[PDB]
């Protein structure tokens, strides 16, 4: 078995996992199969309560483990089907080891950091990396992605673990890689180094030595920074991979390939890769590149959401709407509207941001409303959906703007002022949005409808389910707590609402439409978490179409 | 005795020094006496070795010592006269107490870092703080500045000195900032503060707590993260000030003065200020940084030289010609010209940019050629000069303008084909430019003539003597190996070149003028070294006014 | 070429010289040529200015240098002569590099501790490995000693640097043993691991790891403890060698046969060692190690010295007098008498050590007095001299119990009751001991009569002639400062004294006799520097053979 360790230097956010998958992409056209797991230092057992401000959007696998968004990436890169164990935690092995010794595992014997923290971790990464994962293959690399900074007090038996872990794998199956951030401070006038240079110390203070460094700039750098990196850390020169930001990520493993990353891969870990059949490699993505940069047509979409200054929040959001357009032929021009401004209380403290937010809403070609919590901004995102509807205006909502268009809808024509959600006013009167009290328990953490499920429209022909090619079930990932009013379905169904789909036994909505409107579609999962580059995902797909006024003409 | 110690945390180059000075202009307009000190951890025991791109420009002062910038920054702020003794080096300790040691000042003792070396650092502080530094006045407060970042290597003995000297000094004499990044890296998208969590952790894990922390960006941080860094660094939310970049760093005091800084300081250390009193007491930097704000006419100056890919290497110069356009009234606008691109070797490999570049130097007002070393990109700045002299545009030379100048001239009007530098060629026939041998023992390193010198004009009105107030004699700083052979002086002399100054023998040229020209001046001094922002360098004064045609108004 | 790196754990005096010591004379009895290396991180250029509470007993070099006992260790076990340049330290390392930095090898750039420092330790390393020190035989092994404990804030450079060279040498060429404490307090109950293990730790967060650990303890140690060493430091039981306290250091390297460092070293480093060959390598260290445990004789020796709270401040002595016992077939017993307590001021203070010390220098069978500085126990050892002298019992003495004998002589024959040192008063009367103005520039460290320098005996047969062999000269290491007065010469040679040595201008006494006394020899060089084990010092085989009545027979 192969192992690559990818670990962190100044900064979280640097690009760890990006470089993970494209590693895994790169060895995977090569013909290997690859596995991933991804440590998390923190103390959870998933990103389940967390905000989207702290790690960017929980992402979702089909078991229903919430965990960060680098498994999504390697999912859509890879191809691959995760579960709850690729994501290890300093909680989980705490937990794990303080079970073990409350049952007599190590009776006679003190229980530390030393040996047993770092033998379960060991233990784990053994045991999952040999777990077949895109059927029964038998994975030959393992890419592991350590989460943090090096020098995190959080992370420091992690470390040691794999100190030992290179010993127990003999070097020749083991590799690091160590991306850092290069800064460029406008005042200061220069690329710094120092930082790079810091933590590698901190790194080999741990006893380990990167075998890459990669480092992570804005713009391109000289051969003179590389060459003081190279001097000043350690490594060769052919050792320095420096990526910049770009356009798209697609780019990613190509600058890769471009730089020997293959080749010192194949000396270093012996994979035995025969070349003059390899070329043609990576077409797939050199392909997504270019189509990337030939589109203009300029389709503009907005997303009206409350974690809207931190678009990390939406990531699979975006780039399920990227994925989308460019299967169209068309440019995306991605919107963020902040919901609480689309809110009458601004328009008596800051006016010009009312009006501001609102002509960017009205001059746009669609409209997505994702997910959320709590209180904070959804009376805007009320309005936003009853201005697409008395517009007449595409729409797609995700597991809040579903809610919101259902509230709205009764707001607007049943006559209902009251109609709101247990979340906000738990004491209303018409209560649109109720509890659902199997994920009401207390205990938050794991207790909410999770994971794929089963989809079922119901009979009469729906253009969602032409998007969907007219099958009789889907599976798609749920994540949530709440769920809309059974008792009020007819009376919002004897009007311009239609629910053309629910779960298997008829009493738990999950999709509803508005007939004469072009596009009002709504989900209460995430259809945002299956996208991939190439396989769109079908709502997002004729979200766009509606926007270009191209669905009549794609479902024909 | 009052103590301010300023650390750095991220990188080099996050502002200490203007945060230093702001401190000092601070407590000396409400009435107190300060001194500065700066420590350099690099085992050098002056800067006179480095190149500019190390750590940008050395600056010279009146007893010849070669420094950093930061010395320079004190004294444009607060109006005083450095020594030697106010700039510490590692070198320096080491040389000091292995002398001591090789004398037998310890005998019997093992000499060790601890107490030793410490010692001998806090004996030097006590010693200089004290020192009177602008006259005879007794110094109430010392800001000491600790060069590099927390977690050096090169600067663990010095932190630990400290952590002695704040229990010598009895806390309520010692004061201690530190000075941290919080960068925003565009595809992160949000301002982190893990790298100042991390410097923070480094520097209390040598026994020093912050009792200021001042975070720099480059654009304001909210209120979020500031209690972020307040929480996860342990101090109270009015110890953290956040200074960003500004325009001119006049603002950096007003910004501190308008986050209370000067009550923190009273309330602190203790000093006794009376407040009713001290309003206005800015009123200097206000009016200056007002002035730079309100000035439209875009005077326009070319600065052709060899480091300018990093700006700092002429910060001196840059200061200098801002401080003269901002009394005449006009706003400077900067263009940086590499020399190498001037030449015609770039013109059959690179033909694009030698028609920029020579494009940019053709639609200037004014030129100025600084100082250099070596042999790369002189053979360019010789062009420069003599285009301005064929072309009639001002000029102003510093170093080695004045030495490009006179070799141009020679090759230009005497025929003098090979008319070199020794400094290029030592071989050359016709030496115009040669070697002081008092100056060429090969131990270099304060091998220089250094320091300020007299000077005396020839006799004849000058404009450059008129501009200095048409004194017999100015004092000016040096810094120079070589200087322009004597023999060859009159058959220039015998032509528009003039030599309007000299050293007090009347052998060592140091000025020379052109007739007919508008204003050629050059100086093998360096008048950036005595500019301030209320007392503008007589030559860049008169560039400026020639460059906007009223050094003629102005001499009458 | 090489190296086996020695490190030290918990404390200094925990072992690290004798195991060098025992590893080269190892890999030498198998036929390999080896060089030593010491590195102090003390910051001094030599051991002169030390008191031998510090480090035990400063040494001498035939060259003259001072040095730490190790390298005695050195010479007496592998039969070498070392030189200056064996001896690293960071005041040596620090003032080269300050002064190329003051010469201009590295214009432009910043001098740091890496890499230069560094760079220079192992350039140094490099250089003196490959320098022969048998004759011009090429060494094929260096024994490198790093000084101090891991730890320490002064040997952080030096630990950096090896990181480095084990890379730079190919880690085949290249091993490190760590010599690590094992406590055992009577109250805790137990041997204990936990410094050896922080020990380590600390080691491997400089990027270096052990290959060997010793562990150094009063008794053996159990499987149980090897076992737990094994666990939490990481290396195989193989590689835990086991050194307790014994007799003699002769047992050292037998206990290492016994534990197969030999065939450990060639399957490491590759020696390619033909081992049928190789039995009865360590014959001789057999022998020597037997013939200590079969001699039953207790000739009884007293030392009266100025130091003997501390005994390793008379290393070398004592280990003369072994060398010579066990020659002659006599097993040794060692007295060491305070001097101060011979006095009497002890008598009026505290006379029951008086009156004990006295029974116990009398109670002897020889007396050997030693060297030192200052004033404090000088009138004891003045006294010691005038016993030994008015009841007939052999005495030797060494560079300052000649100068105490010719004081006494003087006082107590002469009459000349004020005979003194100008150590003590300068401003005497009668000063038998004066200073030799040609060291005494106040200029301490390296102004000392260092080094070997030539013997030539005065004509007329002398026992300590006949027992140098009956040679016309002899060389031998001097160490001192002051030098009896030539003018009272003849004053106390008419008498029963008489200068039977002196330098080749026969002016400066070094050997003095006394005519009808048995034994009363004294040398003002240190005699204990060139004894070896099979090679004994003739004056000290002179006083054991009078300390048995065996002189006149051995003579004979
Ligand atoms: O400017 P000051 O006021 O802080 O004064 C300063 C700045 C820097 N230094 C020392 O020079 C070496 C390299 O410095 P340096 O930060 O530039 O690291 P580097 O290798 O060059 O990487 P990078 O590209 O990030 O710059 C280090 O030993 C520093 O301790 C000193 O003594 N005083
Ligand atoms: O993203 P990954 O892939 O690296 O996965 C990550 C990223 C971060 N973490 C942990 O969360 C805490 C705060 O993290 P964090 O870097 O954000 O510090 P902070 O306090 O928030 O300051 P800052 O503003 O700079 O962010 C730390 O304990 C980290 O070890 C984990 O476990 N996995
Ligand atoms: O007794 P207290 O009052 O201090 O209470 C103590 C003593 C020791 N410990 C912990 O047990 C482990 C081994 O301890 P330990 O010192 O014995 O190391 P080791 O591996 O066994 O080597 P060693 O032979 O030197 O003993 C360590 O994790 C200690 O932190 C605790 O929690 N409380
Ligand atoms: N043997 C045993 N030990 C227990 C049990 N429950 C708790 N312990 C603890 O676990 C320790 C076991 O450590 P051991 O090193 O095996 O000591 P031991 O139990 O006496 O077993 P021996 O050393 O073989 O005699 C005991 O000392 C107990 O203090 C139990 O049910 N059986
Ligand atoms: N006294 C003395 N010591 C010297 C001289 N030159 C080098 N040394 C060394 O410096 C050391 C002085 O340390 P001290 O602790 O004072 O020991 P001491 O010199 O014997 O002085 P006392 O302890 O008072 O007897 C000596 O042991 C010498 O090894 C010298 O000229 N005079
Ligand atoms: N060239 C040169 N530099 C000196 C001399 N004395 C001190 N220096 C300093 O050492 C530095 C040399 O560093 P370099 O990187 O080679 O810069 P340079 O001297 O301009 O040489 P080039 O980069 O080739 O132009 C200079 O910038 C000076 O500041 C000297 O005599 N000659
Ligand atoms: N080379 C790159 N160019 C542009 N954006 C990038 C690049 N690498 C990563 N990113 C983006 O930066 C963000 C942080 O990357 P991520 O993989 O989450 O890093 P980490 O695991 O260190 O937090 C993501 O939005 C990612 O798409
Ligand atoms: N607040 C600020 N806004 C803009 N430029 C700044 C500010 N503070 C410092 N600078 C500039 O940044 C550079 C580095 O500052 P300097 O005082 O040299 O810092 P340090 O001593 O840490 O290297 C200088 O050119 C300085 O003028
Ligand atoms: N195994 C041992 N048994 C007995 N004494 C020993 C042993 N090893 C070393 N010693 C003695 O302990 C002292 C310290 O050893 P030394 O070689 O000076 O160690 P280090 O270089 O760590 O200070 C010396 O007197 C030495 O002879
Ligand atoms: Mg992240
Ligand atoms: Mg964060
Ligand atoms: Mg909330
Ligand atoms: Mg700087
Ligand atoms: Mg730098
Ligand atoms: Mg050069
Ligand atoms: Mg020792
Ligand atoms: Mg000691
Ligand atoms: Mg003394």
């Amino acid at each position: 078995m192969k192992y690559i360790l990818v670990t962190g230097g100044v900064i979280s956010g640097v690009g760890k996992g990006v470089i993970a998958s494209s590693f895994g992409t790169l060895l995977k056209s090569c013909g290997l199969d690859v596995t991933s797991i991804k440590i998390d230092p923190y103390i959870n057992i998933d990103a389940g309560t967390f905000s989207p401000y702290e790690h960017g959007e929980v992402y979702v696998l089909d078991d229903g483990a919430e965990v960060d968004l680098d498994l999504g990436n390697y999912e859509r890169f890879l191809d691959v089907t995760l579960h709850r164990d690729n994501n290890i935690t300093t909680g989980k092995i705490y937990k794990l080891v303080i079970e073990k010794e409350r049952t007599g595992e190590y009776l006679g014997k003190t229980v530390q950091v030393v040996p047993h923290i770092t033998d379960a971790i060991q233990e784990w990464v053994e045991r999952v990396a040999q777990t077949p994962v895109q059927g029964s293959s038998k994975p030959q690399v393992c890419i592991v992605e350590l989460g943090g900074t090096i020098g995190d007090i959080e992370g420091m038996p992690f470390v040691e673990a794999f100190r030992q872990f290179q010993f127990r794998v003999k070097r020749e199956n083991f590799c690091l890689a160590h991306v850092s951030l290069v800064p460029l401070p406008k005042a200061t006038g220069e690329p710094k180094t120092k930082p790079t240079q810091s933590s590698v110390r901190e790194l080999r203070g741990c006893g380990l030595s990167p075998d890459l460094i990669v480092c992570r700039s804005e713009k391109p750098i000289g051969l003179e920074v590389k060459e003081k990196i190279s001097n000043f850390c350690h490594v060769g020169p052919d050792q320095v991979i420096c990526i910049h930001d770009l356009n798209s990520i697609y780019h990613v493993p190509l600058l890769m390939e471009q730089n020997g990353v293959i080749e010192y891969l194949n000396e270093r870990l012996q994979l035995n890769i025969d070349m003059s059949k390899r070329t043609k490699c990576l077409q797939q993505w050199r392909d997504l590149a270019r189509r990337t940069e030939t589109v203009r047509r300029e389709v503009c979409i907005a997303v009206v959401g409350k974690y809207t200054k931190f678009t990390d929040s939406y990531a699979s959001v975006v780039k399920a709407l990227q994925h989308a357009a460019l299967a169209v032929n068309r440019k995306l021009e991605l919107v963020f509207i902040e919901s609480c401004l689309l809110e009458e209380e601004t328009l008596h403290s800051e006016p010009s941001k009312y009006h501001k937010e609102w002509q960017k809403l009205c001059d746009s070609h669609g409209i997505l409303v994702p997910g959320g919590f709590g209180s904070r901004g959804m009376e805007g995102k009320i309005r936003a959906c009853q201005w697409a509807r008395e517009n007449q205006k595409p729409l797609l909502g995700i597991c809040l703007g579903l809610q919101a268009a259902v509230i709205e809808f009764a707001r607007n024509k049943l006559g209902l002022k009251d109609a709101n959600t247990t979340e906000i006013d738990p004491n209303t009167a018409n209560a649109l949005v109720i509890d659902m009290p199997e994920h009401h328990t207390g205990q938050l953490g794991g207790t909410m409808r999770l994971g794929k499920r089963i989809t079922v429209f119901s009979d009469g022909p729906s253009v969602i389910r032409q998007l969907y090619g007219n099958p009789k079930s889907v599976q798609e990932r749920h994540r949530h707590r709440y769920e809309v009013n059974p008792k009020y379905v007819h009376l919002l169904e004897e009007q311009g609402m239609r629910f053309v789909g629910t779960d298997v036994d008829k009493t738990r909505m999950e999709i509803i439409e508005l007939s004469g409107h072009p596009y009002f579609v709504a989900t209460q999962y995430h259809p945002e978490y299956l996208s991939r580059p190439l396989k769109p995902s079908p709502p997002f797909l004729g979200l766009i179409l509606a926007s270009v006024d191209r669905l009549n003409q794609y479902i024909q």
